[PDB]
DNA sequence: GCGGACTGCTTACCT
DNA sequence: ACAGGTAAGCAGTCCGCG
């Protein structure tokens, strides 16, 4: 199983190291015989010997081409000559490259920024996490001394949690009377203890939650006040901040840094993202946050350290039980991207793509486009039209069925070869031509992308039918998360062709996607009602719910699975047409804002206050329960009183404060935000204190009883005290508990006054 | 000028 | 930022009024 990759400079030439786990044992695997190298498209062969007199400095030695030879690939399907140039060392790639391009003979340079550790990989046709080798895995946590508006790491570490299978023991130099507390010297002797546990228990995953930004980057300041080498790393070495965009990343040689926070942040929505939020969401289980002021309090009076420790414990003990769900899928996702774990953990869904085709194009010797400069992305800077939002036919409905095309994208991307290599080809036969757009796409050969996404259908087919036929549980969620992240691979490509920093970015790929599917969504609709006896209440992009008024359940399911047996042959290739379920009744408020209730009496929310994070609990809940008494029962007489029960106990100031938090997001720098509003005025005021708000930050607050601009009158959910700040019951009234109901209510006929108290 | 209509900024959803 | 389509809060500005 290998781990990850990297070079060390040995006697200035570089050396490959590959991290390897074969045989329950750790190994470094040394290549010294790889040579970097970028190609160069020339206008003539005779220019050659020039441009490898072409030289440059990169501090303090002159860089050099080591050799360059001819080779023949194929840039977007028609064969191009380059010019293989090597260099002696990858640093010397950054130093040339900008002179090799701008040398008179030179069209263009290709292949210039891959990461040397990465071009190995994929160039050896390596693949990270192969095999069923077991990985050993440690969790740690820490706890800090804070005071409001301190610098970074000026505050000493309290404790030091770490958690396995086998033991989860906190590490303090207090004295603290539990079991599973370690009471050492100093601060000093507390790190240099933690360090001879990672010495000793020689752990192959380090498991932190959000350690990228905090858990780590404190313990190297800590570390440095205090003198202490920092020696994780299997070689010996000390972690290395790598910054990853707008955020910093820790990486720990020979081990993998499991950090959770990215993982969490792109597979579950949640209001907020706190190890007690997220442990609640994942395991169901509840966990109590302990405080920095009540942290300190309890340090300095060292009143109580005992609950302090407790937490520390079960910080590590659920971060580790997190680690343990989270490892499996993402050791997944490595195979199948073919880059490391601690890459893909980190890696936004574009990189991913972009990593998988960089391996293809190898495989396939397909030259790749480059990354667009500041004037390329500024010509990609227009949008276009989109998928198809049908107005929906508002107000309550009987004997409903919902009706979606299957993976509609790529079975467009599939079946029309919508890709940039087959666009406008010069002297084809056969042609697939886009509705409106009018790109034309060759049917000659398979296109790259049509053709990976061909090849991984058919793989998710072989898994779904190996998954069948084996019974050992382990290996059939192993092979689970491949056919699942598969699916969301595929799913993917049409977003990316959309996607301006893109190499294989294609507006006109992306336009026609959208075009067909416009095309077929509008057909299915036309065919439905025009020719069948349904009326189309609501239909989105690839999906249409639909009825016939003066019939019944039997009626309406049957009818419906026959227009499938109708239209489905008729659509081509790939493209199919699917009952997805049938509902009782369906709300249909606005576009992309309906609810169903289906046979068991399941009620389906979709895009209504209920299930977006920036509504007050106690509108959600009204909501809920409002749209529950009109579904579920008959009951339009239930949910107007709910409403009065709702606003009477708000204006008496009964709801308690937890159900009044409003969770809004900071997604830029506070000084790029051109408008204000209550989420921004209270992180701005949070910044001016030495609070840290970086983009992913999410605001929870409460509005105070004032008037005005709410934003005065926010505060942090954090810091309300019914001591001395009062909530506005007016605010959560008219602004969050009546807007909410009014949207169902409104179809009956009743306006915001005849619903409050 | 008042006060409601309107609209840009902004978020978070839907597919 | 993997895409565009969409509704709606907030806080400014606009604009109709007798
Ligand atoms: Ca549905
Ligand atoms: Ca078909």
């Amino acid at each position: 199983m290998i781990l990850d990759t990297d070079y060390i400079t040995e006697n200035g030439k570089p050396v490959i190291r590959v991290f390897k786990k074969e045989n329950g044992e750790f190994k470094i695997e040394y290549d010294r015989t790889f040579e970097p190298y970028f190609y160069a498209l020339l206008k003539d062969d005779s220019a050659i010997e020039d441009v490898k007199k072409v030289t440059a400095k990169r501090h303090g030695t002159v860089v050099k081409v080591k050799r360059a030879e001819k080779v023949q690939k194929k840039f977007l399907g028609r064969p191009i000559e380059v010019w293989k140039l090597y260099f002696n060392h990858p640093q010397d790639v950054p130093a040339i490259r900008d002179r090799i391009r701008a040398h008179p003979a030179v069209v263009d340079i290709y292949e210039y920024d891959i990461p040397f550790a990465k071009r190995y990989l994929i160039d050896k046709g390596l693949i990270p996490m192969e095999g069923d080798e077991e990985l050993t895995m440690l969790a740690f946590a820490i706890a800090t001394l804070y005071h409001e508006g301190e610098e970074f790491g000026t505050g000493p570490i309290l404790m030091i949690s770490y958690a396995d299978g086998s033991e989860a023991r906190v590490i303090t130099w207090k004295k603290i009377d539990l079991p599973y507390v370690d009471v050492v010297s100093t601060e000093k002797e507390m790190i240099k203890r933690f360090l001879r546990v990672v010495r000793e228990k020689d752990p192959d995953v380090l498991i932190t939650y959000n350690g990228d930004n905090f858990d780590f980057a404190y313990l190297k300041k800590r570390c440095e006040e205090l003198g202490i080498k920092f020696t994780l790393g299997r070689d010996g070495s000390e972690p290395k901040i790598q910054r990853m965009g707008d955020r910093f990343a820790v990486e720990v040689k020979g081990r993998i840094h499991f950090d959770l926070y990215p993982v969490i942040r792109r597979t579950i929505n949640l209001p907020t993202y706190t190890l007690e939020a997220v442990y609640e969401a994942v395991f169901g289980k509840p966990k109590e946050k302990v405080y920095a002021e009540e942290i300190a309090q309890a340090w300095e009076s060292g009143e109580g350290l005992e609950r302090v420790a407790r937490y520390s414990m079960e910080d590590a003990k659920v971060t580790y039980e997190l680690g343990r769900e989270f490892f499996p899928m993402e050791a997944q996702l490595s195979r199948l991207i073919g880059q490391s774990l601690w890459d893909v953990s980190r890696s936004s869904t574009g990189n991913l793509v972009e990593w998988f085709l960089l391996r293809k194009a190898y495989k396939r010797n397909e030259l790749a486009p480059n990354k667009p400069d500041e004037r390329e992305l500024a010509r990609r800077r227009g949008g276009y039209a989109g998928g198809y939002v049908k107005e929906p036919e508002r107000g309550l409905w009987d004997n409903i069925v919902y009706l979606d095309f299957r993976s509609l994208y790529p079975s467009i991307i599939i079946t029309h070869n919508v890709s940039p290599d087959t666009l406008n080809r010069e002297g084809c036969k056969e042609y697939d031509v886009a509705p409106e757009v009018g790109h034309k796409f060759c049917k000659d050969f398979p296109g790259f992308i049509p053709s990976l996404l061909g090849d991984l259908l058919e793989e998710r087919q072989k898994i779904k039918r190996k998954m069948k036929a084996t019974v050992d549980p382990l290996e059939k969620k192993l092979l689970d998360y491949r056919q699942r992240l598969i699916k969301i691979l595929a799913n993917s490509f049409y977003g990316y062709y959309g996607y301006a920093k893109a190499r294989w970015y294609c507006k006109e790929c992306a336009e026609s996607v959208t075009a067909w599917g416009r095309e077929y969504i509008e057909m299915v609709i036309r065919e439905l009602e025009e020719k069948f006896g349904f009326k189309v209440l609501y239909a989105d992009t690839d999906g249409l719910h639909a009825t016939i008024p003066g019939a019944d359940a039997e009626t309406v399911k049957k009818k419906a699975k026959e227009f499938l047996k109708y239209i489905n042959p008729k659509l081509p290739g790939l493209l199919e047409l699917e009952y997805e379920g049938f509902y009782v009744r369906g709300f249909f408020v606005t576009k992309k804002k309906y609810a169903v209730i289906d046979e068991e009496g399941k009620i389906t929310t979709r895009g209504l206050e209920i299930v977006r994070r920036d509504w007050s609990e106690i509108a959600k809940e009204t909501q809920a329960r409002v749209l529950e008494a009109i579904l579920k029962h008959g009951d339009v007489e239930e949910a107007v009183r709910i409403v009065k029960e709702v606003t009477e106990k708000l204006s008496k100031y009964e709801v308690p404060p937890e159900k009044l938090v409003i969770h809004e997001q900071i997604t830029r720098d506070l000084r790029d935000y051109k408008a204000t509003g209550p989420h921004v005025a209270v992180a701005k005021r949070l910044a001016a204190r030495g609070v840290k708000i970086r983009p992913g930050t999410v605001i929870s607050y409460i509005v105070l009883k004032g008037s005005g601009r709410i934003g005065d009158r926010a505060i942090p959910a954090d810091e309300f005290d019914p001591t001395k700040h009062r909530y506005d019951a007016e605010y959560y009234i008219e602004n969050q508990v009546l807007p909410a109901v009014e949207r169902i209510l409104k179809a009956f006929g009743y306006r915001k006054e005849d619903l409050r108290y």
